[PDB]
């Protein structure tokens, strides 16, 4: 209840946006709370929205507020607006991260999105590993190979959607991945419409992950980014899911990895995966794009082994 709910006025604020009404939402009614982790494109927080849910006008929800940095450039603006007006057109799905509303006027650009309670999928599944695997300090929360089918089966709808609403993701894994508190599998950085300069796929990023290690061949060469440059990645995503927040090619310098995939070589099939779900990570993994499946033929193979453990 500070002079972030104040609002700003004409011959203070640096920049003007248009108004969109069904979209916008009122300054006086976001709390901003503690910030979500640091890194990735600006500023992420948690906030408390009165009226943000039209099936709850009257009862405050927790949200997540994307925003800029204070030294931000005019790309860094022209990128956030672009990620919230693409996801206006590409609309709502269950398994997607959904826009809420904006504050666009009186004061900083704020992109309001669904709260995932329950963190990125990387920390979520390693937190829930049984006993035998590397944990430190919920028994009840521990994953089972159903769980581990639904949360695969999930993402395949999830990307099904995005693909059929033409869009590209570009960078598919678990840490693009959020889980809410109902343990909906939620995907992330999806609507980023951006491009980058000072690319560098040796060196590791600021949680010492390589992005490299999830691209499809064709996109590291030849920059070729498509829905099945997507399925590779939903490749490497599988494996993260059955190793539970493993890191895919494991101690493999970048260099090797190259050389590695070129010889035909891939991930070797991770202990809690079936012969049948690895023969899908392969499918996922093959060099041509065009004999990779489709995002609609992995939602049918996955709902079809989800009704059967069951
Ligand atoms: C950006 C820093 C980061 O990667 N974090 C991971 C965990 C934590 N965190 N981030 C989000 C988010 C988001 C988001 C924002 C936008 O802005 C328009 C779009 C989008 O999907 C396209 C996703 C978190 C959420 N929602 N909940 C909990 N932790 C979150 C920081």
């Amino acid at each position: 209840h500070h002079h972030s709910q104040d609002p700003m006025l004409a011959g203070v604020s640096e920049y003007e946006l248009p108004e969109d009404p069904k979209w916008e939402f009122p300054r006086d009614k976001l709390t901003l709370g503690k910030p979500l982790g640091e890194g990735c494109f600006g500023q992420v927080v948690m906030a408390e929205a009165v009226g943000i849910d039209k099936d709850k006008p009257k009862e405050a929800v927790t949200v997540a507020v994307k925003m800029l940095k204070d030294d931000a450039t005019e790309k860094d603006l022209s990128d956030l607006v672009s990620e919230m007006e693409m996801m206006k057109m590409i609309g709502k799905h269950k398994n997607i991260i959904n826009l809420l509303g904006a504050c666009t006027q009186d004061g900083p650009l704020y992109v309001i999105v669904e709260y995932a309670s329950k963190g990125n999928l990387r920390e979520y599944l390693r937190a829930r590993r049984p006993p035998g695997m590397e944990y430190s300090y919920v028994p009840e929360e521990q994953m089972t190979f159903k769980d581990l089918v639904s949360c695969t089966y999930q993402l395949a709808r999830g990307m099904e959607y995005l693909a059929s609403q033409k869009c590209i993701h570009r960078d598919l894994a678990a840490r693009n991945v959020l889980v809410t508190e109902n343990n909906v599998m939620k995907i992330a950085d999806f609507g980023l419409a951006r491009v980058i300069n000072n690319i560098d796929y040796y060196k590791k990023t600021t949680n010492g992950r390589l992005p490299v290690k999830w691209m499809a061949p064709e996109a590291l060469f030849d920059r070729v980014y498509t829905h099945q440059s997507d399925v590779w990645s939903f490749g490497v995503l599988m494996w993260e899911i059955f190793t539970l927040g493993g890191s895919p090619y494991p101690g493999i310098p970048v260099e090797e990895l190259f050389k590695l995939l070129k010889e035909g070589h891939r991930m070797d099939k991770p202990a809690n995966c079936t012969n049948e779900l690895y023969m899908m990570m392969r499918d996922c993994w093959h060099a041509v794009p065009s004999q990779r499946p489709t995002f609609k033929q992995l939602v049918e193979d996955l709902d079809r082994i989800l009704t059967l453990t069951t």
